[PDB]
């Protein structure tokens, strides 16, 4: 059964893990992390499934390997939020392109996004 | 006759979908219904003869799509449906803010519409 | 004077629609206009010969939030009366009113710095299920 | 150093406006621009001779969830006292604040990976019914 | 004065067409205009700098039956002469004239209560068989 | 009680108009409305205080063949004397008359199964050349 | 050979039999009747054929069974107008939709249409 | 050259049809000719190379479609025709009131046109 | 005064474009307009409330050859300054200038005998590769 | 009898224009017309009472390569002296000259097999900035 | 190898041989001639190939038979310009329709075009 | 990144062609590249996922089409190319005068684009 990866896993001021979905024919903040995620050079361990949840809503379902589950829980700012089976709810403005592509994913990736000038200061 | 709302519960993650696709006289794609298997009408017969739409405004910014679904399609969609028989003869869908805007700017004038089968994703079966 | 809201209830599905077409200074092309459903009417609005909406109707778009605008207007007496006579909902028009735009509609007003180029009236009828939708 | 929200109440229809204008490095379709009515003011804001806003006003766009983004800012004492003087709602500006982007604006911010190319602050005046709306 | 009919004979297939574009108050959208072929011409109508059709030409739509309208017009001297000089058919324009609309064209005039929003001139050339059609 | 045709001759260009306005229950595309110039009048028609037209004026739409439809009406004595007084063509109104719909109008009437939702009578004034056209 | 069902078979003030054609991808007054046509509960006996007759004209051809031929002749206001093989001429405004559907009929029916307030009075 | 009118006699009830279909730069469908059997040109060859149209106004409200039909198509249409060889090289069709209106509003500007086979109806043979 | 050329260098790929939309008297339809890229800008041009381009800007199309025209213009002080402040290229606008049209653009001006019907401003953003194209 | 080119220098922005207008027998899409600014003039050209231009002015369109075409002309003494008198650039008109068509114009000329149906010469005045442009 | 048929082969005032290409789904001045080309009654001896040469440019390649090569060289105003293998360069305005037809030629021909009123006079 | 111009040398007479076809929101056809053999991507895969365009003005009258070509397509086009490997990741094409005009009037707004194979002509082999 799939558990919701809630908004509280985003903590302003910290760096961000961004999910980035390229559709056939979209960035999503995934996890605030204590430091950048870096796999060893030249190395997926999570599946994504884009599914409709409404007349203009989409959810993203995740299957995350034990290996990446531990690395993410290690790196995460909020405490141990990552489970094996999860989902994110997109809002209508975000769901738009997923709907128009009929949920057909060309490619996805996970990127590190730094913090801006006032970064450490928002953390207090 | 009373127009019943086709609500979001009708879309169930992990199952194939019918997509309502509307062209104004630009292009709306709306997940209409989660179905257990696809939908494919008798030799060369067409949706539009079983399904009437009417776009009207519901306020200063929001718009509704009203529909009359004839008996043959009502029965078929209810059999295919994943959620418990949600199709009534007289229904409406609420368009979102952006979709409403394009409908208003088109003066509610539809060029064409259709229902299309959209298959499930990689983890679909598991999400069920 | 007091500016009273022209509320969404004034639009009644199943009836013809009096639309406000607003054209903003700037923009991309002539496909850019903001159409606002203004009032549901029993019959189309028709104006005296040689008159246009601008002869009876002053508008003013103003911000109401960080991504919201309102459209304020002053309606001359003749139009106020014609509009109350035509309205499906009982006599909703007052001299001084405003329409709340939503965030999608407001974007266009805000990006033009509230500067209206022109505006005019349109009458839109009802679709094939219209009588049925009224009941 | 906790950041206070600059809320909608600080925009008062009928009065001049200070507009915050942000453009991102990409993450936006071609003709989408980010303009935010920032503060209703009693009279225009003027900076002193050759002084770029970036000297008094710092911004940082950051995600607050999977969908929503806030714009955090640090305003120096000069501009703070000036804006609080010009403001219509009573002294709402603090040194450390944030402004909530709407869902659409948040998606452009997210798709731009929060990368700001430039920002600015502009005076926009009131419309023909402005003085009347105030009352 | 006597209003004389501008008859259909004044349109001569094979030649360029001076068109009257009429926009009525109300209506559905900006794709709604009534185009009337006005006169076949030897060359396009060109007007003096800064002048438009409305500076030389007053129109008045009036009903002529239960589903017929006529368009009456008064043509200023300069345009009357330019038009007779350009006309393919020999000198048909008089100061005071009317065009009979048919029942299809009249519908649009009638539904707007004869209220013209604006009007202007267009020049339309001849198609690939045009010279051949002249003979 | 034989019904007399109200013919086109009763519409005289240059003079004000009484417009008969009918809308059917369906049997019409969205933006098609049924407006019929009914009588040219020397001055506007006013009803007395709070008196709905349906009290003086009865209508019945009926087919006259496979394609054409007539609108039959019964006009009470007050309105008849009033319309005959205001009329420009000499006393053409009788108690029992019909009006022929055109082919298009007849098709909307036929497709609506002759079902009238409401009807009304409206004053429309004359255009800028009106007084001149009369003569 | 097919005989024209003329306009004189429509007599104002009387109730109407309406032919109603639904095209794939249109009401027509058919016959004025002395009283409503009612078949016995749960019960076609006429064929229609929509054929072009001009660059913007269509005709409707009818084959009517002996049974319905007699019932219609019984019910008709004008005297015994119904023959076995007939046609109606549509005008251009009526032919429009028949032409745009390439004469492809989804369904047809015959409906009773009452008369309005001034009904009996127009008959005199 | 003299342009001859293609009149309504050319459309004979009960037979298959060629439909002229015109798109302006909305959509005109015009029964063009009653044919004894369909029409289907040589491998991958196209009508437009044998058939030139020119829409022009004939008055303040009516419009005509003028056409030049090249020899190969002239012969073929005359062989297929039901009425006695009515196709000449230079002809015109009169558009109706509504069709005229859309032509005028399009400034006589055609995007595309074509000839399409349309089969007979149920009683067709009998009506012949 | 001296009319100085507003040269092509003033357009800088990668930045938003201030466009001049010009509508000529005559022509075929309302799809006929001549769009001229006028100046690349750091942000969209926004004008004061109730003002349009025509309130600050006079144009004059004149021939410069057998198939070339130039567009001359006089820019009022307020717009000159707003434009120099917005321009990507350093302060290019002077009070009196001209744009060279090429032979394709000139054709439309020439066929209208240089007679402008109306004109207005449009702001066009940058496409998906825009930031990258700037470098 | 060698033909001299009438070059672009003879068109001087800011001054009235004589326009050469040619239409071919076919070889042109419907709405393409051939207008050529011919000579800038200090004041309009008038012909004497009932005298068709063809009496003073002869033209011959001929190819000068696979792509380019010239318009050759023979101008009689009266018109030559008159045009040289009116001209702004000093006496540029000779008895035998040619004018180069541009690539587009040359293609219409080539596709029309150089067949001219008629030609004419028209006065076009100057725009609102005309006197100022001259200087 | 194909040789360019240059513009100098067009001499104003003389009559013209016009190449005329009709595209599937364009006139070109070919040769100024001393007198009209006329083949004997009821009688191609040249191939054309429309090829792209640029993002909006097309060239026309010619293969001309010995027979037509001699007749053309005989008739030509400029001296003996015709070789067996040649090409013409079109400009962008001329290339337009060739590009939009994807270089697919429905038919080509060679036509005689006379000279205008000032014809003999431009030759001097 | 520096945008390199795809110049006319890249089009070599006598060889098949790829045609860039652009639709604005009218229709541009541009010979893009001379290829030694056609181009035909893997089962049901689409150009648009390997190829980004951006139309921008370069002056008061001329317009450029800028493009980012992804690695898979870069390698394929360079292998097929007749001229010596001319495809770089970041390039631009100059539109002609007329093409520029339609781009400007469309406000640089592309509806769709594609690459199409166009075969050689009769004398093609010989011209090589
Ligand atoms: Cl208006
Ligand atoms: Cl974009
Ligand atoms: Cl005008
Ligand atoms: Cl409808
Ligand atoms: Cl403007
Ligand atoms: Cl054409």
């Amino acid at each position: 059964s799939y558990v919701e990866l809630k908004d509280k896993v985003i903590v302003p001021g910290w760096p961000t893990l961004m999910l980035e979905i390229d559709f056939v024919g979209l960035n999503i903040p995934f996890l605030s992390v204590k430091e950048p995620l870096q796999l060893p050079r030249e190395k997926d361990y999570f599946t994504i499934d884009v599914e409709p949840a409404g007349h203009s809503l989409v959810n993203i379902y995740f299957q995350i390997d034990d290996f990446l589950l531990l690395t993410l829980n290690s790196l995460s700012v909020y405490k141990d939020p990552i489970r094996k089976y999860m989902f994110l709810r997109l809002n209508k403005e975000q769901s738009k392109w997923a709907i128009n592509a009929a949920f057909n994913v060309f490619s996805y990736r996970l990127r590190n996004i730094g913090v801006g000038p006032l970064g450490p200061d928002i953390r207090s």
